[PDB]
């Protein structure tokens, strides 16, 4: 009942913008037409397609299946339009995305700030792996603040559940990928796994000490690598032999060493080799226990 959100009292507020495959719109359920009800971010599919509309019934299940500080809230779903026209009612975070965030204050989210936030990816990342999903998305972009003490993840639209009997999903005919923050073994076999999200969160922890200055996001940087006159295809094949021969993302200007140190454990060639977000989780604590 209080779950069950009827499309007339959604009054539409704002657009968000893009998600994995739909729009965001930022709506006041009002039932009362007073205009006191919440503000909340509604998903709906752009495309209904039969594979966009499963895909999105998935993420509206692997979302009410997750309860954690560090996840977005599942609110409800909005049926009113048809099955075939489902909308997804998240919490509404009011600071927006950590990219975003970051971007906007700079250095002014100091060091013990920017950990506390990778304390939290990692909790977030860590509690997800324990329900066998593997997000396949982690970027500041799909990080959401919801104020100055806590963030959360986000965008849960490329999300898989790992088979019964495998420690990696296999993705066969795949869409748009953020190959910049894509593990080896994920742009050469397709293959994710707990491993490729830690790759990612490797990533992230490059972001976030960048601070996003636009020539250092990680296309920006890998493109310098490979070298601006590599397109389409061309790019993938020279990152996956850039990344076979240790080519990485360097360490941020004024990044804390042994910050660094976590990054390039993240991106391991041999997947068994990087770190577990248990083990993460508690390296970055111990570390903002050594700076406070
Ligand atoms: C419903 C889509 C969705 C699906 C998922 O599976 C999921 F895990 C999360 C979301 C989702 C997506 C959003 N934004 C996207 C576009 C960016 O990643 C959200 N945006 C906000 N606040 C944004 C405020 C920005 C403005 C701030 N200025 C005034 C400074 N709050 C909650 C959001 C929740």
């Amino acid at each position: 009942d209080p779950t069950q959100f009827e499309e007339r009292h959604l009054k539409f507020l704002q657009q968000l913008g893009k998600g994995n495959f739909g729009s965001v719109e930022m709506c006041r359920y009002d039932p009362l037409q007073d205009n006191t009800g919440e503000v909340v971010a509604v998903k709906k599919l752009q495309h209904s397609t039969e594979e966009h509309l499963r895909d999105f019934e998935r993420e509206i299940e692997i979302l009410k299946s997750l309860q954690h500080d560090n996840i977005v809230k599942y609110k409800g779903v909005c049926y009113s339009a048809g099955r075939r026209n489902l909308k997804l009612i998240m919490e509404y975070l009011p600071y927006g995305s950590l990219r975003d965030y970051l971007q906007k204050h700079k250095e002014r989210i100091d060091h013990i700030k920017l950990l506390q936030y990778t304390s939290q990816i990692c909790k977030g990342m860590e509690y997800l792996g324990t329900k066998r999903y593997i997000h396949r998305d982690l970027a500041t972009r799909n990080i959401l603040v919801e104020n100055e003490n806590r963030v959360k993840i986000g965008d849960f639209g490329l999300t898989k559940v790992l088979p019964q009997d495998k420690e990696y999903y296999k993705v066969k005919e795949p869409g748009e990928s953020p190959i910049f923050w894509y593990a080896p073994e994920s742009l050469t076999e397709s293959k994710f796994s707990v491993a490729s999200d830690v790759w990612s969160f490797g990533v992230v922890l490059y972001e976030l000490f960048t601070y996003i200055e636009k020539s250092k996001s990680p296309p920006a940087e890998f493109m310098r690598m490979i070298g601006n006159d590599k397109q389409g295809q061309s790019i993938v094949t020279h990152l996956i032999e850039l990344l076979k021969n240790n080519g990485r993302l360097p360490r941020p200007d004024g990044c804390p060493d042994e910050i660094y140190m976590i990054m390039t454990e993240c991106w391991n060639n041999n997947v068994n080799q990087r770190p577990s977000f248990r083990d993460l989780a508690l390296r970055v604590d111990q570390i903002r226990d050594n700076m406070a």
